[PDB]
């Protein structure tokens, strides 16, 4: 898989877009990777934003399901008309499916101004696409139209940022040591279950029903690490006590500054594995959750709709997506950004007992 090696791009907070074509003849676009979401949908209008946009009228291939499809948000919004067409991943495996494709029509706060993404690839299942889950969502529709085995890898390496997306394959170059899996729940977000947080070594002592209250997803769209409130009180609270040495503003801590210089602790999750009462841990250094934007921001917050593991967690290891075995696989990744003192980490086997129980229902 070594063409699909670097095929990711983004910048710093934008997200990591992948090259595709749409139509035909060919169209290219920069598409964010989203693991989060179902969708396949991209801009298909002169947005002043885009570099470029899906101009169905060009495309021999193009099909309309003369259906709409609207997607709110937090005060934003996307909408836009169902279709299907002929796909393609320049750097990815060489065949051409047919999906269905969400032609953007009318957005608000969804499309970044300075970025060079024009739509996103939802990796997620059909249960959460819209308008529901009869939509296919892209991943489905490579997988049974053509022989291209049903999982995808991430190695996201976070100016510009780079980054893999190994599609149909693992690439063990790019991972140190052993992948470590973790169960998928249930299928409509990657879905994955925390049995047991520690900050510097230390656990929390909380009930780890809290660290999956509503829910525990794997998100490449999230920037930041996203704790339920609770857990999140607790979770600062403790890297409040190991951070004593120097002492910033409260706000700081639910993301309102930044500070450069021009001593923190590690952050501990450990993961529901393959056996019965059997579990690993992932661990990030400072040079994940504390993201630059040598200055650096705060990159731990609070959430409602459960934790999510994202850029913070992810560009620490390699990731494997094994849809075919409904698991998750962790390993250290080769291009993570670690000092000599610390290395982010995925170790195994440790012994935790009911970890079904730390799921909510
Ligand atoms: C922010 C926003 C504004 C207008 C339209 C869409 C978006 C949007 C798009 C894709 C997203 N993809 C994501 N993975 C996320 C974070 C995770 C999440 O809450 N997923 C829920 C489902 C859905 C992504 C809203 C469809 C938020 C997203 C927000």
């Amino acid at each position: 898989f070594v063409e699909m090696v670097d095929n990711l791009r983004g910048k710093s907070g934008q997200g990591y877009y992948v090259e595709m074509t749409v139509g035909s003849p060919p169209q290219t676009l920069n598409i964010l990777v989203d693991t989060g979401s179902s969708n396949f949908a991209v801009g298909a209008a002169p947005h002043p934003f885009l570099h470029r946009y899906y101009q169905r009228q060009l495309s021999s291939t193009y099909r309309d399901l003369r259906k709409g499809v609207y997607v709110p948000y937090t005060q934003g919004k996307w909408e836009g008309e169902l279709g299907t067409d002929l796909v393609s991943i320049p750097h990815g495996p060489n065949v051409t499916v047919r999906a269905n494709i969400a032609a953007i029509t009318e957005s608000d706060k969804f499309f970044i101004n300075g970025s060079n993404w024009e739509g996103i690839l939802g990796l997620a299942y059909a249960e959460i696409a819209r308008p529901d889950d009869s939509l296919e969502p892209f991943f489905d529709s490579l997988v049974k139209q053509t022989h291209v085995p049903n999982l995808f890898s991430l190695q996201l390496c976070g100016a510009s940022v780079g980054g893999s997306m190994i599609i149909g394959g693992i690439d063990h170059s790019l991972y140190t040591g052993s992948l470590w899996y973790t169960p998928i729940r249930r299928e409509w977000y990657y879905e994955v279950i925390i049995v047991r947080v520690e900050i510097n070594g230390q656990d929390l002592k909380m009930d780890c029903k809290e660290y999956n209250y509503d829910k525990s997803i794997v998100d490449s769209g999230t920037t930041n690490l996203r704790l339920p409130k609770k857990v999140f009180e607790a979770a600062v609270k403790s890297i409040k006590a190991a951070s004593s040495t120097e002492k910033f503003p409260d706000g700081f801590w639910l993301g309102e500054q930044l500070v450069c210089w021009q001593i923190f602790p590690v952050i501990s999750l450990y993961l529901m594995g393959e056996v019965t009462n059997q579990s690993f841990r992932i661990t990030i250094l400072p040079q994940q959750y504390l993201r630059p934007v040598d200055c650096y921001k705060f990159a731990i917050s609070q959430s409602s709709t459960g934790t999510v593991m994202g850029a913070v967690i992810m560009e620490g290891f390699y990731v494997v997506f094994d849809r075919a075995r409904k698991r998750i696989g962790f390993a250290v990744s080769a291009c993570h950004v670690h000092d000599e003192f610390r290395t982010a980490a995925v170790e195994g086997p440790f012994v935790t007992l009911d970890m079904e129980d730390c799921g909510y229902n």
